């Protein structure tokens, strides 16, 4: 689809069979996610933006769609303000800005 | 343009003058700019990043130009390690999410 950017671009994500809302978010690196279970042996990691870092759970070759698009790729799940989607998945789904 | 994302969405920017490189952030809900010396009155301002919170000065009616589009609304100034177009901006110059 195409998304205008007058509201935040928050979008369902299916992921370890939960479905959540987060947001598309073309600044970010990775996709970070809130505190979850997920399948699968994790590695400790931390990651910085804005105010410092924060610690998270590193999960690699994670399956998780958005918006109906499937994306294969690494999630980090930790205490992260909002679910953001980033352009490591952004990428796989297709996705670009346009104007 | 059409911008992919398999590297950062850095693009100039044109600001009073100046040549300044920025992120085209849908993650952002405002635009955000390095520290620089703006005159004018300002509301002080925290924006809430994956570390935490920062303090920012918000600046209103501030003209940006973006690959030959104008923009004009609130620009934060601040500690950021990046300069960042939000959506306040995005949406006047016709900017969309397309996959
Ligand atoms: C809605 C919550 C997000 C943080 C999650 C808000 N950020 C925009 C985001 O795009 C930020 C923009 C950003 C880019 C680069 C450095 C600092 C901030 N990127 C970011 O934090 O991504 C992190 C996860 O992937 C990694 O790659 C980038 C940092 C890591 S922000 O920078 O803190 C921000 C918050 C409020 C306004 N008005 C403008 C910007």
């Amino acid at each position: 689809p195409q998304i205008t950017l007058w509201k935040r671009p928050l979008v369902t994500i299916k992921i370890g069979g939960q479905l959540k809302e987060a947001l598309l978010d073309t600044g970010a690196d990775d996709t970070v996610l809130e505190e979850m279970n997920l399948p699968g042996r994790w590695k400790p990691k931390m990651i910085g933006g804005v105010g410092g870092f924060i610690k998270v759970r590193q999960y690699d070759q994670i399956l998780i769609e958005i918006c109906g698009h499937k994306a294969i790729g690494t999630v980090l799940v930790g205490p992260t303000p909002v679910n953001i989607i980033g352009r490591n998945l952004l990428t796989q789904i297709g996705c670009t800005l346009n104007f």
